[PDB]
């Protein structure tokens, strides 16, 4: 079904994919230029031959939606996902030094609710200032769903030196007709072993969001990828699970009305039948 | 060959393509996601099923590169193509009664070379201001094809309000193996009909410049619509085109050794084995 997609990719990367060396030391094999349609029609396209951290996905999004920039407000969550990129190491091989470890600069949230923003540190205060695409986006899909700039971007060509690590997920567009809400994303970047899932997952959740807040049907998710890759140490694990037979996405119910996307939280969701393969361990490039 | 990649997105959105309306009043068929790929290894893709105006492809990506956003300056070179956007109705349409005709606002040219600068008027002198992504992609390409953030992104969240039309390609990034250079760009809106052919060329050909300036060689173009449409009036003359044979695509030979990017003009370019069927007139939307 939709889950076969992504395991054709995870094959392609293998069989074809050149090797090449990578800014976290590991090894990997990679191409360059992919897409994948996946229809969230009566359907959540939570892989299922991995059993996939849904809490994180959720968790994240709405760490992001909240415009936040700090690993630790999302660890408070019982998700460490970030930890590493805010770690003190880690800020200060970039030259962070005198950040506050956590501090992971002006990414995801601040450039989707702050764009124009002038960054000062992951606990300054920016409402009001700069742009908000995701509220922008939200308005226009409303007043007029035949507009053909319904687009939130995070990649800030300004902000980038300042950043613990750019965004992968760089740049969303929106789509509507015949009352269905559409999503299409450009991925730079795609670890195929571990964010790509979580991706996936996460922007199908976001339309979902949006389309309930309209009150539009989800259409379908186009996920685009730029260099994705599959690290060497991710190489056995993925072998085996390209062998393991894909079962029925999931569903994904929201249990309550909501108006501004600000109010939702993570108890307003609810995955049913989601029933995966066992887990698979796949060790993060730092 | 590769033109069969374009001629079945053409047919496509016409047997699957849902009619929508646009803001520029005439109707749409359109489809949501869609990619091909276009391998630039020893042939240039410049569409045969139809005579394409190489000139202004040409002329508007070297209007481009020095940053302009004057439909003037173009329109002095002979493609007139900009000219609409830029008029006095137009212009006062969008509220731009005080910018003077031909004033595009900080589109393509302004946000390549100079992100972050704050726009003024299209005669401003923006040398040394914001960031000059184009040159940035050079130096990577030369110091680090690993890299995994090779991008130039015109799409520019916070001059948005200010521009006569928003980026249509807003964005395209670079990829390095084998000593070959690729790039695959993100379209958000698609003209089947008149830009995209030209976008194609016009991508293609920055890719042969930059891969000669680092002195590589061309490998795929990989072109990602978001909203491909064909717009009511191009139906009819698009399906003859359907109708036609592709020819080879022909070759681009750059007659001279260049250094900077800027350096490039007209001249150091020649198309060869241009064989095309005859041309098509398509009324532009306005
Ligand atoms: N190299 C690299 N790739 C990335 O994708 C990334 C990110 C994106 C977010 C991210 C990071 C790790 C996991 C993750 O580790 N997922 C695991 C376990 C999660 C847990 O339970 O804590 C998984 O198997 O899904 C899932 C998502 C930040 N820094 C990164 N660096
Ligand atoms: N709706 C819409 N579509 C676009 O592509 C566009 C653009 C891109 C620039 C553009 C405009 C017109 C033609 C063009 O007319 N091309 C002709 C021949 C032109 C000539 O003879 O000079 C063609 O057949 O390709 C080719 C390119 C700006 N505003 C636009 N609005
Ligand atoms: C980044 C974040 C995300 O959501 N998705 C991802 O897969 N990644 C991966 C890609 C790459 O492994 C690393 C970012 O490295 P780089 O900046 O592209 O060099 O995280
Ligand atoms: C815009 C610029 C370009 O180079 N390529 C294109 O084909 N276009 C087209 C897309 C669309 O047809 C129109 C812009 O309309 P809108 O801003 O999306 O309403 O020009």
């Amino acid at each position: 079904h939709g889950e076969l997609q992504y395991l054709g990719q995870i094959q392609h990367i293998l069989r074809c994919g050149v090797e090449k060396d990578d800014r976290t030391g590991t090894g990997t094999l990679s191409v360059f230029g992919m897409q994948a349609r996946y229809s969230l029609r009566d359907e959540f396209p939570l892989l299922t031959t991995k059993r996939v951290f849904w809490k994180g996905v959720l968790e994240e999004l709405l760490w992001f939606i909240k415009g936040s920039t700090n690993a630790k407000e999302l660890s408070s969550k019982g998700v460490k996902i970030w930890d590493a990129n805010g770690s003190r190491d880690f800020l200060d091989s970039l030259g962070f030094s005198t950040r506050e470890e956590g501090d992971l600069g002006p990414v995801y949230g601040f450039q989707w609710r702050h764009f124009g923003a002038e960054y000062r540190d992951m606990e300054s205060d920016y409402s009001g200032q700069g742009v908000d695409q995701l509220q922008r986006v939200i308005d226009t899909i409303k007043t007029n769903p035949d507009d053909r700039r319904i687009i939130m971007c995070a990649w800030n060509p300004r902000d980038l030196p300042l950043m613990a690590l750019p965004p992968c997920h760089a740049l969303c567009q929106f789509y509507v007709v015949n009352s269905e809400l559409s999503c299409q994303l450009y991925q730079r970047s795609g670890d195929m072993g571990l964010g790509v899932p979580f991706n996936i997952a996460s922007y199908a959740l976001l339309t979902y969001m949006i389309a309930h807040i309209t009150g539009l049907k989800p259409g379908d998710f186009i996920h685009t990828l730029g260099d994705a890759h599959i690290y060497l140490n991710h190489i056995e694990p993925l072998k085996i699970q390209l062998q393991r037979e894909p079962r029925p996405f999931p569903k994904l119910r929201i249990l309550r009305k909501v108006e501004k996307i600000d109010d939702f939280k993570a108890e307003d969701f609810q995955i049913e039948g989601y029933n995966p393969h066992p887990t698979i361990k796949m060790e993060m490039a730092v």
